[PDB]
Parts: structure tokens; C-alpha cells; sequence
């Protein structure tokens, strides 16, 4: 096992959880991988592949996301900051998906779902662009339930790292659907003690965070250093107790052990 791969067995090991670890480096497509083909629960990290499914189809319908959405009471799920402001009125979808992203709206969240024909319209957007491994069944909030060795909203780190690099670096998305979803990532709010709070200041950085059932802390990061290739980097990270806390430090941890490596 590499040096990098010893401290973050390290990590892992004085956690008591289940740490997953996908960095790409862009420069010259090394990779470094800790259970990288082991299933993890999403949770909120597949807010991402709903709103490049969305962002996908603009490709073809220009305004759709100036199109409204009506937010009605029976609407409402737990952890929706921004779509209960807006209760008995719309959203657009762009602001719907900025609220998704930036603050994990789940009630937002599921609109996108709906927009895509239900969770397989999800899953399909994942297939059509290569990655076989994301699958979303279920919508919000139940996709948290992260059971352990359940298969339900799971993705692999090697295969969401990979599907991360083609949305916002390659050209799984058209150059301005692209350029939308990074800003949106830079502008994440929820990140500041995650993967964020483990990297030097100097690199740019965009994120989406997952957390849910066991203790289920996660975050997947598009990151930009001056004067080289930009890396992509997915920390995933379940406990064994149901009722376990967040642990965003252990993301920082990894992190900071990725970069110093």
C-alpha cells in the first residue's frame, strides 16, 4: 500500500467507521483510491447528478430553468430552508437547483426529481453519460436512511469521482450547462467544515455534502490549486451505530492527508 493509503487506513482506523477515497489529478490521470470500488449511501451528494440531469435537459429546452414551480405545503420535506420561504408560491427551476446545491434543500431536491420523470430519470442521466454504478431509488428523505449494505442510493467513490470530472471538467454537460453547475458548487454553503476546512486557502474550491443515517458524512469536491491541473476528490464516510453523529472531520482529515500527499 502506498504512503497516502497507510494514513488514510490510519484515519479510517482511529474513526471506528467505513472511510471512502477517490482523487483523480487531472494532470496525469493518477488516482488514488481507498475502498474506491466499495458502495457508500449519497445522501445529499446526488443532489448533483439531479441538477446536471436538469441542467442536461436545458441543453435542448432553452428556458426551462427560468420555468416556475409551484411549492405547495404537502410539498414541504425536513432540512428545506429555502422552499419553505416559498410556500404557496414558485421556485424556478435554476433556483431550485441553486437551493438543492448551495444550501441541500430536500424539498428542492425533489422537484428536480420530479422534473426528471421520478428517481429512475435520475439514474438514467448517470447511465447516459457512463457511469454504471450511480443508482437513486428513492426520493427525499428517505434516500438517507443509509443502511449499511443496503444498495439503494449508492455509488461507488471510484465511479462518482469520475462522474464528477465529466460534469464539471469534461463535457458531459454543454460548455454553459458546465460552467453553471461550477459556480453553483463554488457557491456551496454547507461545506466550511468538510473537505474545505482541510485543504490550503489558495485553491479554489466546489463542493455539494451529504449526511444521513449512521452517522453518514460525505462530500464531493471540484478543486482548482494555482499552477496545476485541478484534482477531483470524493470522501465518503458511514458509521456503525444508526444513530451516530456527523463527523465532517473526518472529510478534512482525508482531505488534508490528499493534498499533503
Amino acid at each position: 500500500t502506498s504512503a497516502v493509503q497507510q494514513k488514510l487506513a490510519a484515519l479510517e482506523k482511529s474513526s471506528g467507521g467505513r472511510l471512502g477515497v477517490a482523487l483523480i489529478d487531472t494532470a496525469d490521470n493518477t488516482q488514488v483510491l481507498y475502498r474506491g470500488d466499495e458502495r457508500f449511501p449519497m445522501c445529499s451528494t446526488s443532489k448533483v447528478m439531479a441538477a446536471a440531469a436538469v441542467l442536461k435537459q436545458s441543453e435542448t429546452q432553452k428556458q426551462l430553468l427560468n420555468q416556475p414551480v409551484e411549492i405547495k405545503p404537502a410539498d414541504l420535506v425536513n432540512y428545506s430552508p429555502i422552499a419553505e420561504k416559498h410556500v404557496n408560491g414558485t421556485m424556478t427551476l435554476a433556483e431550485l437547483s441553486a437551493a438543492a446545491l448551495q444550501y441541500s434543500d430536500n424539498t428542492a431536491m425533489n422537484k428536480l426529481i420530479a422534473q426528471l420523470g421520478g428517481p429512475g430519470g435520475v439514474t438514467a442521466f448517470a447511465r447516459a453519460i457512463g457511469d454504471e454504478t450511480f443508482r437513486l431509488d428513492r426520493t427525499e428523505p428517505t434516500l438517507n436512511t443509509a443502511i449499511p449494505g443496503d444498495p439503494r442510493d449508492t455509488t461507488t467513490p471510484r465511479a462518482m469521482a469520475q462522474t464528477l470530472r465529466q460534469l464539471t471538467l469534461g463535457h458531459a454537460l454543454g460548455e454553459t450547462q458546465r460552467a453553471q453547475l461550477v459556480t453553483w458548487l463554488k457557491g456551496n454553503t454547507t461545506g466550511a467544515a468538510s473537505i474545505r476546512a482541510g485543504l490550503p486557502t489558495s485553491w479554489t474550491v466546489g463542493d455539494k455534502t451529504g449526511s444521513g443515517g449512521y452517522g453518514t458524512t460525505n462530500d464531493i469536491a471540484v478543486i482548482w490549486p494555482q499552477g496545476r491541473a485541478p484534482l477531483v476528490l470524493v470522501t465518503y464516510f458511514t458509521q456503525p451505530q444508526q444513530n451516530a453523529e456527523s463527523r465532517r472531520d473526518v472529510l478534512a482529515s482525508a482531505a488534508r492527508i490528499i493534498a499533503e500527499g
